[PDB]
């Protein structure tokens, strides 16, 4: 997996970002367009008219992350609108079934050491457009994150402990000014601490659509389930653990309307759950429970099938927070494509001191 180190100024960050990755975003905008312009009635000149709405918000509220942006734009050689575009699929894309990712997350508190891991699923054509970035900002926690070429905020972990999970979520609603849910995963990543990443997302003032954020470090963890309307917190049960899919949990207002998940978002909920009842805590029973098949092709360690299941798990990530590292499979747990393990070096720790 390329690996790309990015430290200055937003604009230096997203011109190393785009630079690096440039052959790779180029990839990826051609499958975000695909997605998109196989199932809209509207012009390619109306889309942009909406993706220059959306990137004017990110100017505004976002300079540093707009700035960002500019430079991913001008290192891949492409227009700002583009990657706009891909910052803000979710809210870009909205009200287009077909184009849905998924994801199984988990967080378990143990006497040795929290762990927490996500599957990510999706189309098998953009595992190849997958990257990871350690990002270097004077004052910041360093980061470090798996995301698809020319997204500013995923899925990782910095070096003050934050991990971050993303998940899925279908609540109707879209507030063209809220904040982006890529956007909302990167205030998480350059957060402290869990509660700072949460004060921080909520600061804000809403959501622009819907989704599931997960933030965990040693001591703390919560999942936010959200739409525009709606955002509430999931905390550990009885037992220390959380697990979330696709689907809402919590008690959101009967107002709020879920716009159907598949089937085995429940499945692999109810699946997890039992897989943890039997867990024994260890770090290898923890990293197989991703491998998981049970109703298979839709299975935990989700796959492909032509003509039943359409995406498949594309990573899997697993935050040992006693160690602060991130160990990284690439495809399927099954049998992954790649496998290595995150780590913060004393330069990372020097940046975040500003030293």
């Amino acid at each position: 997996m390329l690996h790309i180190l990015c430290q200055g100024t937003p604009f230096e960050i997203g011109y190393e970002h785009g630079s690096a990755a440039k052959a790779v975003i180029a990839r990826s905008i051609d499958f975000a367009v695909d997605l998109i312009r196989g199932k809209t009635k509207k012009t390619d000149e109306e889309l942009k008219q909406v993706l220059s709405q959306l990137g004017r918000v990110i100017e505004e509220r976002w300079p540093k992350y707009y700035e960002e942006i500019r430079g991913i734009a001008k290192g891949a050689e492409r227009d700002v609108s583009e990657i706009v575009m891909l910052n803000t699929r979710t809210e870009f894309a909205y009200g287009l079934k077909a184009a849905r990712d998924g994801a199984t997350t988990a967080y378990c508190q143990l006497p040795n050491g929290a762990l927490q891991g996500q599957n990510w699923d999706f189309f098998s054509a953009t595992k190849e457009n997958l990257i990871r970035l350690t990002i270097r900002q004077a004052g910041l926690p360093t980061i470090k994150f798996i995301t698809e070429a020319g997204i500013i905020g995923k899925v990782g972990f910095n070096s003050a402990g934050v991990a971050v999970n993303y998940n899925a979520l279908h609540l109707q609603g879209l507030r063209p000014t809220g904040v982006p849910s890529h956007i909302a995963l990167r205030i998480a990543l350059e957060s402290t601490s869990p509660s700072q990443a949460y004060d921080r997302i909520v600061e804000q003032g809403g959501m622009a659509a819907s989704a599931f954020i997960m933030v965990g470090n040693g001591h703390e963890a919560f999942g936010l389930e959200f739409s525009p309307t709606s955002i509430r917190k999931q905390v550990l049960d009885a037992n220390g653990r959380m697990v979330h899919t696709n689907h809402c949990l919590l008690q959101h207002g009967k107002n709020e309307k879920e716009l159907d998940p598949l089937p085995d978002s429940w499945n692999r909920h109810q699946r997890m759950e039992f897989l943890l009842d039997g867990f024994d805590g260890t770090k290898q029973a923890f990293a197989q429970l991703w491998a998981d098949e049970d109703n298979y092709p839709f299975s935990i360690c989700r796959a492909y099938e032509e003509g039943k299941s359409r995406g498949a798990t594309l990573f899997n990530i697993i935050y040992d927070h006693a160690r602060r590292e991130a160990t990284v499979r690439l495809g399927r747990p099954t049998n992954p494509d790649e496998m290595f393990v995150m780590r913060f070096d004393e330069e990372d720790e020097r940046s975040a001191l500003n030293a």
